[PDB]
């Protein structure tokens, strides 16, 4: 129940400083509107002795990042990350 009331960027921050995890992150492709594009970004990392990545997307860069490394959080914990 950790994981519920807690802002997902945080979950985020608080996973990566607990295993002390700098992901990389890569542009896929940016679609959409011209005012309201879609961006898509790739995440990857290096722990337990194997690589991690995966995709996600959002209306922004940076939103985007959060989107792709929410879903290694998913990958991490085998389920979808409660708000």
């Amino acid at each position: 129940n950790g994981l519920a009331m807690k802002t997902p960027v945080s979950i985020l921050q608080e996973l990566l400083s607990r295993r002390g995890i700098t992901p990389g992150y890569e542009l896929v492709q940016i679609e959409g509107a011209i005012h309201e594009p879609t961006f898509r970004f790739r995440v990857s990392f290096k722990d337990k002795d194997t690589p991690f990545t995966a995709m996600g997307a959002g209306r922004s860069k940076k939103e985007a990042k959060h989107a792709a490394a929410r879903a290694l959080i998913d990958k991490l914990i085998g389920a979808q990350l409660p708000e």
